């Protein structure tokens, strides 16, 4: 198929353009770069064994969307593009609003201009807000996310809704995903953050790299076995796998189709030190700290819908999510090259 | 004070320029009359006493916005510009979520740019969705609004909550209006609804001045007194005076201030129609027909807080807002001139 993919060039967006790439679809990458370098394209078309279009735009602007759309003859949107630091939504709404907000609407204006009716969403289990019932199933109504950022997917999940009852024939996945984590196996390519890593895993990589002293872990006094922090993670290759599936089963099909993508497990702040200290041969420092605003005690996805209904389900363990991690960190320790 | 005033070409905006040049304020018109005429200017400017500046153009348009900000030393800013049509929201959520949302995002961030932080904006007692406590009073929760209209109010009282925190400095004025009707006491301004109107009072006044039939009476079943829907019913000139108020008191003022406008008691829509046959000497004609999508049986304002806070109340009656409405839609049938 022909498929957009913006911020393709970014963390999920590069495994699931190698994935896609494998499955022998025609990949158009559009990503502004304010998260992600030109020097993963390389590695997006080696490991995916084929080249992947790329063009430096921005979703915010709609003609230059619908040019694409058009010139491209696109069949099937992926819309990874965004802002998602939580920390900073709430220190800058405003860019966060417009780049997720006004972003997503620019495009599924510019597709509606192209005719384009087929769209895969980068949604999250924020939108749950504080659901005391867990796991959580698609079938729960949403509640209040407690940020910018994650408002701001609610919205879109809201207009996307709004837009398909309007338009029909649209197919749209809304994609919740639950705590990405991982790297390609070769190593070669993985998540890279530039400055402090907000999230566990990234933070825990660049403590054992040697990069930082210890792990600050948010919270020890948690209702959950170890007291820490209880999440569902998810290797990016199965969220990729995932990705390419829902694009493939679902094009043309009507429907506003929602799917929490994750393992169905929930694991420690601990249980990933722990796996991780593992992976990299050595004890990652850490300690306690005070609990993050805004996080809840535990919390998983109820991932049977999408096996039911898509046949997808996770294949790698938390042990992979870790290893690999710990082999790209340590295989490039720099990340991309400037 | 300089203040801006977006929609301020509509109906309730002209009104409000009206009494913001009666109190000598410099009035700052932008409108791109997609819902109004320039013929209203000088009818405006007449009944102000005062001549207030027009610029035509959109709130979509950061970069104008910033610039009139700018040249005009504006102090403040009450946005009334946006679409509002319930039922075309249905159909067409897109336009709506674009000139709401995106219209508010764009000004909001033109003023952040401009230096200008006092807002005041045009919100709708539809934020508080399927709120079975009546009447509504501000410290309630929000609800789901069931339209992409009511949605995008929401929405934006939303995003103007988050600047106010990231940007305390900031005074934001919530206005949460009612069911605002009625005319200029001169007859000679007014709501000029082009094509079929959607409220019930122009409605009403439609079937008077023998344009239409019957009035189509939306059930005859509700859980009401007189089986009818119940509303809160304001004059357009207290809300007008309500602003003006706000904007002068709230001025400087950091926070958040949300306000009901309304005139605090509910009226059937019997009661209405009853109030009209009064006002224009003959029976309105009216039939019931079938309930309508998404209407609620009976709500009305809480609006203690207001007077309390603001020391403003409501002056005009239900008569009055018939009249008034009668004298302009009999003074001037065909509505503002082309
Ligand atoms: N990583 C997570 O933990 C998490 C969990 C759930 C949801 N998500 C969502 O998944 C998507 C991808 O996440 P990620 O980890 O790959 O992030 P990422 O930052 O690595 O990828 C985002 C990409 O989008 C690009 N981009 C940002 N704004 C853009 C704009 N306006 N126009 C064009 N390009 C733009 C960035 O340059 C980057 O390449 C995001 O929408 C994110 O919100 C991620
Ligand atoms: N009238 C009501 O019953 C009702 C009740 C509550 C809330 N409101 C809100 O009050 C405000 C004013 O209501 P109204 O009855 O005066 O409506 P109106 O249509 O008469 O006024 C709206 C004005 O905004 C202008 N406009 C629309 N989109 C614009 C854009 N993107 N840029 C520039 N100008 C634009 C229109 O041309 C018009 O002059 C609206 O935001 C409405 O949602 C009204
Ligand atoms: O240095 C750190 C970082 C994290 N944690 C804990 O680790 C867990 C996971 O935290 P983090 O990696 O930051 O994940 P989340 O807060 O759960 O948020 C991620 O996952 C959500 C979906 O579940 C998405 O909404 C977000 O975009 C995404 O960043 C939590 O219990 C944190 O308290 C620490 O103790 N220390
Ligand atoms: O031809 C008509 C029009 C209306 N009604 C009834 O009259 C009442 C008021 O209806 P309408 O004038 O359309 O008002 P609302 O539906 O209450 O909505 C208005 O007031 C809300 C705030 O309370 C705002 O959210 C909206 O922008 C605004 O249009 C309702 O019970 C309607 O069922 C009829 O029976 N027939
Ligand atoms: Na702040
Ligand atoms: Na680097
Ligand atoms: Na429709
Ligand atoms: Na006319």
């Amino acid at each position: 198929m022909r498929v957009l993919v913006t911020g393709g060039s970014g963390y999920i967006g590069s495994h699931t353009c190698v994935q896609l790439l494998q499955n022998g679809h025609d990949v158009i990458i559009l990503d502004n770069l304010c998260n992600s370098k030109r020097s993963v394209l390389p590695v997006i078309e080696r490991l995916g064994g084929k080249h992947p279009t790329f063009v430096e735009g921005d979703i915010r602007n709609e003609a230059l969307m619908t040019e694409i759309l058009h010139d491209h003859a696109i069949d099937t949107v992926i819309h990874f593009a965004g802002l998602k630091a939580v920390g900073e939504s709430v220190q800058k709404p405003l860019e966060y609003y417009d780049n997720n907000v006004n972003g997503t609407l620019r495009l599924i204006s510019a597709m509606r201009a192209a005719n384009v009716k087929n769209f895969i969403f980068s949604s999250a289990a924020t939108v749950y807000g504080d659901n005391p019932k867990i796991p959580y199933v698609e079938s729960f109504p949403t509640g209040t996310p407690q940020s910018p950022y994650g408002k701001s997917k609610l919205m879109v999940e809201q207009i996307l809704t709004d837009l398909q009852k309007a338009q029909p024939d649209w197919s749209i996945a809304l994609l919740r995903y639950f705590n990405p984590v991982g790297a390609h196996p070769s190593g070669d390519m993985g998540e890279d953050p530039q400055g402090i890593p907000n999230n566990l895993m990234p933070y825990i990589a660049q403590v054992a790299v040697g990069r930082r002293d210890s792990l600050a872990i948010f919270g020890n006094d948690y209702p959950t076995e170890d007291g820490t922090g209880v999440r569902d993670y998810i290797h990016v290759m199965d969220l990729a796998d995932g990705h390419v599936v829902a694009m493939e089963k679902l094009a043309n099909k009507p429907g506003v189709h929602i799917y929490n993508l994750g393992a169905g497990v929930g694991n420690s702040v601990l249980d990933v030190v722990n796996a991780f200290s593992k992976a990299c041969g050595k004890p990652v420092n850490y300690h306690f700290a005070p609990r993050r605003e805004g996080d809840l005690p535990a919390y998983w996805a109820d991932a049977s819908k999408a096996d039911r209904e898509l046949n997808w389900r996770v294949t790698r363990t938390l042990d992979e999510m870790a290893q690999d991690t710990w082999h790209w960190q340590s295989r490039h320790p720099q990340g991309y090259p400037d």
